[PDB]
């Protein structure tokens, strides 16, 4: 019928899990006006610049005649932001019961300062829901008793109409919706500190990483392009023995080579020892911890905590066969190698095949990345003292009841056989976008992303205004890895990201 | 729209916890007439000296289809003060069920001796609620079994309008609301 | 010819053309006259609002000439006139002297 | 005004370069009906399933009062496909002059068999343009005299309206528009046979490649996932010396490991010779060709044409240090290594650190990819005899006046210093899609893609129904590499892809 059928039916937006353990007064939908709500509108809005009117919002719950409880509805005017307190209720509101099978549908009228709302106006009328009266249940007791879900649909109000038709091509002055970061599919994900695909999650209280990490304003504390490619550096043949300290050749960070690893040696170690031990091979898996016993040991081997990497030797004047490569970042005074945490154009050591005293100079070329030195079960990047900052220290603490995560990756080792992994802050594909794009997100509203395994388990992940990953569970566990994700939008970080995991 | 939007929507007033251990007949809202009810009115009243008409009162409970019980509603005329006894019920009343999801909204009509109510008149019409029939619950037993809450909103009746406009500064003869200690 | 809505700034690339446009020929002796409709966020535009509707022109198809060869072959000029639209009217009458909050046009250096 | 402003103005579609050397009668717009034309419609159509009516088409040329020539317009009914012959004109047509400054605008009325057109119906009314009378120019002479361009816009006809509103989520039965393959940006492109970013184009008459190559029907002659990751194989320690022949561990091709290189040794060579020569180092660049002279030589070094790759050794029972890796695919009868072209679960050789006669077995683990053996200026994959087929031989000859290309990549070498490159068939990101998606394209209509450097140069690339890259120039040259692409749609491969390069 009408060429505007969407301007008629209802589209789903989001839904939340109202738990019986959720104390009186607690926000549930900080959702605000603006065509960013409904997807159709949001899509259509790509062709205009002007919007006005309101948006109807139908939503309901599936309460059982047993339950009892009431939800509140309040239309927050522009310029104010709702707080998760009670006082919010000393405001004209609309009570709402859990039994009511009839889904409620009211409208968020647009009160405006201007005539027409510029696409980007993030300051508009808003509506919210708060648990008036707790959710009671006749068979209380232990654990998270229960709690039903609540959905929320959306339909463009009647009085809602656009206005200014933009001419195609004239780049948008603001930024697209952040619901386009993580790829819907677990397959191609891969860490940002290491080119391996993720295979697990890390529930932590703190997170820190600058190398290849990008901010939401496109800025980056880092020192390297959001991609993994070979590292080409020119080192001046020392004539004596191993040297290090070789400045890069072509990178978007004066000195500090784009692609150069992350951490540094956790102790004033020296460069030497052939196949330096860490004892017992064949004695596979008798070893994790602190060397397990006297005979059997867990860590030494001289150049420990070193980044292994194939490498093509230059030749300058002459002499062949690549041969080595063992790197990191620290000060190379003498034949020692004290660790620096601050990274500058004077801390890039390596190992070589220099040789011959004519003092032939400017050796090598390139080297990649393959492994690292088996420092026990230390998932690289778990301590500030080990992460190398260029100046600043990008991080994030537990905002709201949410906790920060990492992305348990996997890093091959050498001397041993094959093992150990390493964390990760941003799913590579993300950073990639961050740097190449430019969005808009409230410094208090994450970027709700749904994750789901192959059974039923599912949880949400958020994105910090800085660019980190958050979770609403105290601990997550094992789940079928044929994972796939999705995007919801934004929600005040002050609310937990529900999940049906465990 | 109307420069009097408050004279339209409902504002919260107070709410109480109706427990299943609360014996038959027990007051819950000794609340009385007078602009002191709704905050908007109460605030606006600061500019007048005269008020009249009634005030509508919407309020409800969130009962579960399981529960059973009835609440009573009674409009106590001025000059009398409700007692927490049963006999109160041998008076025209309006029964009320815990299941009813529909929130009730009736009015407290202003019966008056005078023409216009002086701001301070603490002797006016009044409304109250009493637990007609206990609150029963199929899974009784030990401790304070359970008991749901009940809210109460307020909206200025239609026939409610002030009257005498006081000139600013002329100190108020009575006293402000104690909700400021 | 393309009418760029407010909040965006035209780039000297091609993609600009994957937008509703109006082709224009070099032969057409008839001078074209269209309007730049004002789409606005507010009700009335404050004198200083530098963020408004906009129009632009881009060379769709190169300028060809049957006698090519060396040097800057040739190339003709193009003019542009202006007339206040009908629906264009002011609104707030400022009282003299009340210093202007913004700044005069730089065409006076 | 109208919430349907697009249903009013005109949108650009495509334009062509009408040359004065273009002989009488030659198609220029095989364009056919269907919302796939206009982008707005095409986009909107995502929400329906039914469309009907016609589409208006405004387009014109910028002819100079000097020129002379006429273009023809013909509305080809459904079920027939226009031929690039003259006879096409013995059909009711509409003549068209080069001088006419007034842009013509007619409609392609929808004649239909059914009531409503199912989204996928590729058999509908169609319109085309053919050069009635050559393009004449008073100052003829040498070279490609001249020739002006012609554009073509589109606007949804009035009588054009959709019909069936599909419910979201119910996966589309057909396939999206192929205008979404190549990434708009030269940056992240990288070859499909090698993980290096492209840096040049190869104008060739023939093309062949199966490994990591995908068809348009999602099928692949290949033997490996459209991605680059380490190759893990288990080889049975021979006890004697070097072995090879080790079956994979986990790949979607029985035997043939996913990721295993492409070509094989071009001669019955053996496994030996330490730093086997190919003479003169330091004698840099005195050497390309056929060894240049007696003293100086260009190719031998025993294990020539071998794929170099770091590799982590297993250990089975015992004994350490990775150490080697040099691979390819051929039969390993004895200590010889004759080349097989046909690849089966019995042709995967390597080099090792087996040792000790207890006959300790099942050695190694993994190995990656770094280099190859300097076979002169041979851009790997330039001869059928060198490319390894699993059974079939995917390729493409010069369809129409168009020529096939490759993607001159870059592959590091060893013994020398650093040099030589290698071809490539599909821009990786492409194959990636091909395998993960499912589109629709006429076996005679490419996928027009525009390429542009940083000056002005620009040309088009097409996609074969099989999945190859084509060009409309006999030779392309050097151009500023800050390249970026785009997508147009589809055009009968029988037409050349114009370009403003050279």
């Amino acid at each position: 019928s009408v060429d505007s059928e969407w301007e008629a039916f209802f589209s789903f937006h989001t839904s939340v899990n109202w738990s019986t353990s959720e104390t009186q007064g607690k926000i549930l939908f900080k959702q605000a006006l603006g065509p960013l709500l409904n997807p159709y509108l949001t899509h259509l809005a790509k062709l205009y610049v002007a919007w006005s009117g309101s948006i109807d919002v139908r939503f309901s719950i599936s309460g059982s005649g047993v339950f009892g409880g009431k939800l509140a509805a309040i239309v927050v005017p522009p310029g104010v932001d709702p707080v998760q307190s009670t006082s919010m209720l000393q405001y004209p509101h609309v009570l709402f019961d859990a039994r009511q099978v009839e889904p409620v549908v009211f409208t968020i009228p647009d009160l405006r300062s201007t005539l027409y709302h510029l696409m980007s106006d993030t300051d508009t009328t808003s509506l919210v829901i708060m648990i008036y009266n707790d959710l009671i249940n006749p068979y209380a007791n232990d654990a998270n008793s229960s709690g039903c879900i609540v959905t929320v649909e959306t339909k463009p109000g009647s009085d809602f109409k656009f206005h200014l038709l933009k001419p195609p091509g004239s780049m948008l002055t603001h930024g697209s919706v952040p619901s386009d970061l993580i790829p819907k599919s677990s397959s191609l994900w891969i860490g940002n500190r290491y080119w391996t695909d993720i295979t697990d999650f890390v529930i932590r209280p703190f997170v820190f990483q600058a190398n290849r990490h990008f901010d939401f304003n496109q800025e980056t504390a880092g020192w390297s392009t959001p991609r993994f490619r070979p590292i080409t550096v020119t080192i001046s043949q020392k004539g004596g023995e191993k040297l290090g300290i070789g400045i890069a050749t072509d990178f978007i960070v004066p000195g500090i080579p784009d692609g150069w690893p992350d951490t540094t040696i956790p102790s004033k170690l020296t460069p030497a020892g052939d196949y330096a031990v860490t004892t017992s091979n064949g004695t596979d898996i008798t070893t994790p911890r602190e060397y397990d016993s006297a005979n059997e040991i867990v860590n030494n081997t001289n150049f420990k905590s070193m980044y292994i990497c194939g490498a093509l030797q230059r030749a300058w004047g002459d002499k062949k066969i690549s041969n080595t490569a063992f790197i990191t970042t620290a000060t190379v005074e003498g034949n020692n190698l004290e660790p620096s945490n601050v990274i500058n154009p004077t801390k890039i050591a390596v190992f070589q095949d220099n040789h011959v005293n004519r003092d032939v100079q400017t050796s090598d070329v390139t080297l990649a990345l393959l492994g690292y030195t088996g420092i026990g079960e230390e998932a690289i990047g778990a301590d500030r003292d080990k992460v190398v900052r260029i100046s600043v220290l990008p991080e994030t603490g537990a905002r709201g009841g949410n906790h920060p995560i990492f992305y348990k990756n996997t890093v091959k080792l050498g001397y041993v056989i094959r093992s150990i992994d390493v964390f990760n802050s941003q799913i590579l594909h993300t950073s990639r976008q961050l740097s190449l794009n430019n969005y808009l997100l409230p410094p208090d509203s994450f970027a709700v992303y749904r994750i789901i395994d192959a059974n039923g388990s599912w949880f949400d992940i958020g994105i910090d205004s800085d660019g980190f990953s958050f979770v609403g569970v105290s601990n997550i566990g094992k789940l079928e890895f044929p994972l796939s994700a999705s995007y919801m939008g934004i929600q005040l970080a002050k609310i937990r990201l529900a999940s049906n995991i465990r």
